[PDB]
């Protein structure tokens, strides 16, 4: 389908067995959840924006159910002040900008 | 036109008579270039992002082209990381996310 950019593009995603509210982000490279626990091992990262950079943890190989598809990527879980769905899982969707 | 995620949207605008790379971003309500000068008077506005808020100049019904594409509307001034191109001027060029 297609999804209007009048208002902010928000989803309801399906990760690690929670719900969670997030925004299609064109503008960000990867996913990033505020605080969560995630299964698997995961690397220190520090992502940076406007305002600065947060300090985040590196999951890959994440699975997650986005618009009635079971996607699978990476995950930065930290201080975000916003779910953020980055194109890294918007790709395997086959989500894309369109005019 | 079709833009896939696989690589950031980075596109070509025109504003004040120059090229400048922007990245268009869904995540993002309003459009934040980087330094420049643009006619006028200015407003202050606070926006947030991932690592906080940051000041900006805003200037209003200002001329601005988007892969080609000729709109007039808001745009902040700041010390944001890249130009992104913010949802009030997306939907002002008929952009939107499809899959
Ligand atoms: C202090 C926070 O206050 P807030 O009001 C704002 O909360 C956000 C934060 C971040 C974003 C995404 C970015 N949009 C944003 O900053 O928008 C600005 C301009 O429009 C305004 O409206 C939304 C917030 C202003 C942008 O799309 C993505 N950034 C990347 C890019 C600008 C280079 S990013 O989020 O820093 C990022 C994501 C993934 C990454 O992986 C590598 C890296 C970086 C949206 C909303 O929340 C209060 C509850």
């Amino acid at each position: 389908p297609q999804i209007t950019l009048w208002q902010r593009p928000l989803v309801t995603i399906k990760i690690g067995g929670q719900l969670k509210e997030a925004l299609l982000d064109t503008g960000a490279d990867d996913t990033v959840l505020e605080e969560m626990s995630l299964p698997g091992r995961w690397k220190p990262k520090m992502i940076g924006g406007i305002g600065g950079f947060i300090k985040v943890r590196q999951y890959d190989q994440i699975l997650i159910e986005i618009c009635g598809h079971k996607a699978i990527g990476t995950v930065l879980v930290g201080p975000t002040p916003v779910n953020i769905i980055g194109r890294n899982l918007l790709t395997q969707i086959g989500m894309t900008l369109n005019f």
